[PDB]
């Protein structure tokens, strides 16, 4: 007998991976840190045209999860409380609406790759691109929050949604956006800010922060 | 009452792919909707999908939050796996699509890219669909039977046909990814897949008065 062993591929500044630190640490799951050299990678797949992984050890098998929404789907229905899903069928079609405005809306546009390519082809460029795609993604996520936020993204419980907002709002204040004109989300993200999950989670506090 | 009976109302593209993935899930589920036509071109040269469900009214947004209501509200025949670990296969499969490779092509990066650089938005949009194809490829390749996950159709399937379509659009050669376009074949002799096809939509234009 195995019992269950969990591991994350990890780099502190990662939104993708910060996502999955704080639905771990919302659930109240211990996990190994495994540090990333996203730099030098990054470098390397530059040159030549990634995280978060969690991987889980039960009963002799080993299983590599991918993709930030397909792990925090697998936390939510493999250790369900505290619940990061609302329980009635239309809160969580919001809150699954939520991330995904962050995770397939806004995030892609402003992926390293991405951002490079646009900098290769015309210097300076990247900035202004990820600025206009964080801001749009952030003004429609604001009008879509503010409809249905209590203390949180989602009534008054933190859920899936505040963990796509959190890491991305760090973001957005990396490209140098003003967020007065996301007071929702502001609000929301101060909320999240003092409870202990996120400071836990938050890059700071990881391993590989600098 | 989440279950009770209702009517639905598909605000869709006839060649929108995140529309598209959402006529697979109805399908591919037996449900019957109306087709309520959004022309995406007319009201660009001057939100898709949007699944209106009606009993009162809400408004489901976003392709991957729509098919998990679809797949929670009428579970059979189930487009996810009862098991946990296939269950975040799928997803996954479904997300390298939906956040991994269909944004860098969306219609707004494509024009943006254009008018900063004539030609490039073909070239980027081949360059990050071989980059997705390329990922989808090989996680496919370990765990498909017939089909993306197994034996019958799931939500990868949904993400992975319409994808496919995009990038033929573009002028990808598909021959790097064997598995996938065996997959597509599988798909493609089924009549839910034949349903949902763009050519088949009620605003679908005949060849001759489509773009690339």
């Amino acid at each position: 007998f195995q019992s269950m062993t969990l591991r994350l591929y990890s780099y502190w500044r990662s939104s993708s991976a910060w996502r999955v630190r704080l639905g771990l640490a919302l659930k109240g799951l211990a996990y190994e840190y495994r540090a990333v050299d996203l730099l030098a990678q990054e470098q390397f797949q530059a040159a030549h045209q990634q995280v978060p992984v969690l991987e889980v050890e039960e009963d002799g098998r080993t299983h590599l999860l991918v993709q930030s929404m397909a792990i925090l789907e697998w936390l939510e229905e493999r250790h369900p409380e505290p619940a990061l899903l609302p329980p009635d069928l239309w809160g969580r079609a919001r809150v699954r609406a939520l991330a995904e405005h962050v995770n397939s809306g806004t995030q892609p546009m402003q992926n390293a790759l991405v951002l490079r390519m646009l900098r290769e082809k015309v210097p300076g460029w990247d900035r202004e691109w990820a600025r206009f795609f964080i801001a749009r993604g952030l003004a429609a996520l604001e009008t879509a929050v503010r409809d249905g936020a209590g203390r949180f993204s989602h009534g008054d419980a933190p859920t899936l949604a505040d963990c796509y907002l959190v890491p991305q709002l760090y973001n957005a204040r990396r490209f140098g956006l003003d967020l007065e004109p996301y007071p929702t989300l502001r609000r929301v993200d101060e909320a999240c800010a003092a409870l202990a999950p996120f400071q836990a989670a938050h890059p700071d506090r990881q391993p590989d922060a600098p």
